[PDB]
């Protein structure tokens, strides 16, 4: 029976699965009083991918499509409507047991980046800023149907090839409703979201979600946004690779320095594919960037965890 | 022996190891005259990383550093000039035995992409949180002000002033800001990491076939640009996800040359055969130059380790 095992990539050597960025530290949040039910970065112990969750880094939070329409801003600003197929280029069928697109952003905000263009009739090119507002009303990937606005007010081109590439967000200030907990309505407003990924929580008193969190850019304004995500892209890659069969519901992991061999705390990882510590304070996790977490053993749900 | 293993992903699970993009196809060019020396996706067949290799995707052609000041530049554009550290934030150490900063870019051409910033100070009357700005930016590698292994660089902004002194700042790359001649896109032609007419260090080696009628084949990707015509790619010898494989694995090379199956997994059949060379990289038998025809779900598999006189068959 294959055994499980987990990469031996260190906090500085992993990456975000709900956004491109780094994994800057570990965190841990008990008061949180959202329902943690994020739709990328969802992966079982046992290889299944789950929610929006697909592979590539470079596909996370990523949309390919073409533009269809321009509607100048009521204020400021040109909205641009954009078909979206999947990321490998072909259409998105809704029938598909998926939420959405694969790779399509799981939060509410304003997501900043840009749009690149790349004519089929050598072929012309333009890129530029742009900002997705995840909560809008036409915000509505699993229709195959998004907007994206720019500051540039003339130069996006209809009916070509078009790539939106993630770089942070546009802001967080109230009128912005950048919530990472609240997800996207995938067929708008008044449409039940379909296919979801469970979620997530600590079943045992005095535990809570242990989250590898990541600080992600703003294009203006105050604040210090932070995406945090229940396993980094190169575990549910190897998850995916592995598929190792799941022989309790949870699997005792230690996070070890290599250095001295020590363990500095251990964790619960559940078979849904999310960590639960004993800690009883929210904030970092003070820890070597050299660490990582070993698979000890599987456990079951009441095995009380060594406080941190 | 570990047994060694390449991981078992298709072209459409892969992405490139010299620039944040998918692979997109398997590409031959026989004739190419430059040398093939790049220094991202560098990694021996026992998990060595060579060159400017590092292991994070986001990591690739990044750079994170402070701006110091606004400078003058006879081309088009603001320039600023930023100090940069390793991408962990500890400064870089010139006498490392490497390139440059791991990440930073191994060829010619203007890079364009965003510069964030997110500044030290907090502001107590915004909740004690910082102010942050980003904007559009070009990194012209070829630039005798492209210095990354002195621990500096430039770039330019379309923005003309709303850029802080004194913040930390991160490069997120996105595609090339031109190809035109001026422009100078060369993908085999490596920065000056020094500067101007100092000679590169610490370099992974060349890679080539030695066997006759064999090519390097390549893991494509086209490039976004920002503006006029084109459609540029950058030709990696190995996926990303195969340089986190070997690294992880560190499995012990029996011989210089491993065979490799490309294989399609519902018929089971393979489609073609390639060495898979000691120091990274790949030839097949063919005399032809353009991008592979064959399924995106189809994958390389490890066949067998061989010696210096395997004839591989053409494909
Ligand atoms: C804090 C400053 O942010 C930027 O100021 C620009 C300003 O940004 C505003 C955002 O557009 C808005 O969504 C929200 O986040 O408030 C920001 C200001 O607090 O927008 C105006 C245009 O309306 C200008 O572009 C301002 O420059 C940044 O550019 C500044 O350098 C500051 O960090």
């Amino acid at each position: 029976s294959k055994p499980f095992t987990l990469p031996i990539l260190t906090l500085g050597e992993l990456t975000n699965s709900r956004f491109p960025l780094p994994i800057d530290v570990l965190y841990t949040n008990p008061n949180e009083s959202a329902i943690v039910q994020c739709q990328n970065g969802r992966c079982t112990l046992d290889g299944e991918l789950q929610g929006t969750t697909q592979l590539l880094p470079t596909g996370i939070c990523a949309f390919r499509g073409k533009v269809t329409q321009q509607v100048q801003d009521e204020h400021r600003g040109t909205h641009w409507n954009m078909t979206v197929t999947n990321l490998n280029g072909t259409p998105f069928d809704p029938t598909e047991d998926v939420p959405a697109p694969l790779g399509t952003p799981d939060f509410s905000g304003q997501i900043y980046g840009v749009i690149s263009q790349r004519n089929t009739n050598l072929p012309a090119n333009r890129a530029h800023e742009a900002v997705i507002a995840t909560y809008s009303p036409k915000f509505t990937p699993k229709l195959g149907n998004i907007q994206f606005s720019t500051w540039e007010t003339q130069d996006v081109s209809s009916g070509q090839p078009t790539k939106f590439t993630p770089v942070g967000l546009a802001s967080v200030d109230a009128n912005s409703h950048f919530d990472q907990w609240t997800l996207p309505s995938y067929s708008g407003a008044l449409t039940l979201n379909m296919n979801l990924a469970p979620s997530v929580a600590p079943v045992f008193p005095g535990e809570c979600l242990l989250f590898f969190r990541s600080f992600i850019p703003l294009k203006g304004g105050y604040g210090n946004p932070a995406i945090d995500c229940l396993m980094p892209q190169e575990w549910v890659q190897h998850l995916y690779q592995e598929s190792a069969p799941s022989l309790s519901d949870v699997a005792l992991v230690r996070y070890v320095n290599p250095e001295t061999g020590r363990t500095l705390f251990e964790a619960k990882l559940h078979r849904n594919g999310f960590l639960t510590v004993a800690r009883n304070s929210a904030g970092p996790v003070v820890a070597p960037t050299n660490g990582y977490f070993r698979f000890d053993s599987w456990v079951n749900q009441f095995y009380t965890l060594a406080p941190m």
